[PDB]
């Protein structure tokens, strides 16, 4: 429940927001696999309610547990898991069993129909007896009202009923048979941990046919928003699985936006109020946080602030704390707007340029050179500890991961021109933020490390990038 089940020597979970299964399987073999990524988080794979203008949040109003979405059907989803597992990329499913669709959602994405006014869902065989009595969440400080009342009209299921427990376990076991490696449980704060423990304990072992070790259990990351000093604590859930550490997203936004100083990052971890490292799923932004009014509000860094979003992603991928997750979104100017379509419904596949960058309505942050080359940085340093910390007392910091990698940041209004201790063997290194290694040359900046371990690091305060990075797996 705490082991990621990652393949050997890989790191980084990519949330391919609203991608279809066919496009995900191709991206596993063409990019994610040969670039060292560890896993992919998919949108809900079960049938959801069809709503006007096809908003993104329609996929969190389940109609049934049939694998029938705009992303594809069960046959395409199963082939996607098999093809991604063959290149070493695991699959983690966003699962929604706290509620069903609200009023106005009579049609499903796979042919099923429902009647939320009577709490009747013929696809799951669900009846009104399987739900909590109708009530609305208004207080948010009453831990009983948050877990038993209806969230924005969504029909609150009763996870204490043995029939509901059967259907959820039946659905999660079906996904395990298809080769899935873990689950992201949506709205976990609105459910009782005692009932979650029963569901989690009944799940079968992982399918060894997909290259899983015998005795492997499904990875469990729980979506809990705990900004500190709340009625519901994240410690209620850290005993049953990993949690979404949203303090990481809100703090990393404040720091790299200038609202806090970079020198304070010297004790990044539980000293900043985070959960345990082996219990923390960390990220810069998520599909909710990037739209505002999330857990971090306006302080969250998104792709729309590219220079500081890349610096924040580079710091997270270089720090040993937690399990990093990188967001891959589609461009939006309206928080309700859904993914790009070829008409008004059929999701349009992403297209790629000579950059290996995305187009056609998708941003593809995981294909940014500054992001996927830092994933290689994480894979090259392993479990090496932080050493050689330096800072100027403001917004210029640098540290090394053992003797295998070095990174430097400049968030001040003036340049960085210092001879810093790098901790690496002497030689010539390619700046992995500004380029890559090709044969015996560097695409971007070059970094020369002297016999004393010191190197000249230069990051102008007006350059497009505010971070430099080098590691031993990109020498010469
Ligand atoms: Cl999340
Ligand atoms: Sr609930
Ligand atoms: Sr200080």
């Amino acid at each position: 429940q705490f082991d990621t089940n990652y393949a050997s020597g890989r790191s980084g979970m990519v949330h391919l927001f609203e991608w279809k299964w066919d496009d995900i399987a191709a991206e596993c073999e063409n990019f994610l696999g040969p670039n060292g990524y560890a896993g992919v988080q998919v949108s809900p794979v079960n049938e959801n309610a069809v709503k006007d203008s096809r908003p993104w949040w329609e996929r969190y109003q389940p109609i049934s547990y049939k694998l029938e979405t705009r992303s594809g059907n069960e046959e395409q989803f199963a082939s996607m898991v098999k093809r991604c597992n063959a290149v070493g990329v695991r699959t983690y499913v966003d699962v929604v069993f706290n509620h069903m669709a609200a009023d106005g959602g009579t049609y499903g994405t796979g042919g099923s129909t429902a009647s939320p006014s009577s709490k009747s869902y013929p696809g799951v065989p669900y009846s009104s007896l399987d739900f909590n009595p109708t009530c609305a969440i208004s207080n948010y400080n009453d831990a009983n009202e948050v877990r038993n009342c209806e969230l924005v009209g969504l029909r609150d299921l009763n996870q204490g009923n043995s029939y509901v427990q059967d259907k959820v376990v039946e659905f999660l076991d079906h996904l395990i048979d298809l080769g899935v490696a873990g689950f992201r449980v949506d709205a976990a704060k609105h459910m009782w941990p005692a009932d979650l423990a029963v569901i989690y304990g009944r799940l079968k072992n992982l399918n060894t046919d997909h290259g899983f070790a015998s005795g492997s259990k499904a990875y469990i990351v729980q979506e809990v928003i705990d900004m500190g000093g709340e009625a519901i604590s994240k410690s209620e859930y850290t005993g049953l699985g990993a949690i979404t550490e949203f303090r990481h997203s809100d703090s990393i936004g404040k720091v790299f936006r200038g609202k806090d100083q970079l020198q304070y990052l010297t004790n990044w971890g539980t000293a900043w109020g985070f959960a345990a490292s082996d219990r923390s799923l960390v990220f810069v932004d998520n599909h909710d946080n990037q739209r505002g009014h999330g857990a971090g509000g306006a302080d969250v860094l998104t792709y729309k602030v590219p220079k500081q979003y890349k610096m924040a992603s580079a710091f997270m991928l270089a720090h040993p704390f937690g399990t990093p997750r990188v967001m891959s979104s589609f461009s939006f100017t309206d928080t309700d707007q859904g993914p790009p379509t070829t008409d008004g419904h059929n999701i349009a596949s992403p297209i790629f340029n000579s950059d290996n960058s995305c187009s056609g309505g998708w941003v593809c942050e995981h294909r940014w050179r500054q992001i996927y080359n830092m994933v290689a940085f994480r894979n090259a340093v392993g479990s090496d500890e932080i050493q050689n910390w330096w800072d100027n007392g403001s917004n210029q910091i640098s540290f090394s991961r053992g003797s295998r990698g070095f990174v430097a940041f400049n968030n001040d209004n003036y340049d960085l021109n210092s001879s810093l201790q790098t901790g690496l063997p002497a030689g010539t290194y390619c700046d992995v933020i500004s380029g890559s290694k090709s044969g015996s040359s560097c695409t971007g900046k070059t970094v020369t490390v002297g016999s004393d371990g010191r190197a000249s690091i230069n990051i102008g305060s007006s350059e497009d990038d505010g971070v430099l990075a080098i590691h031993v797996n990109a020498k010469l």
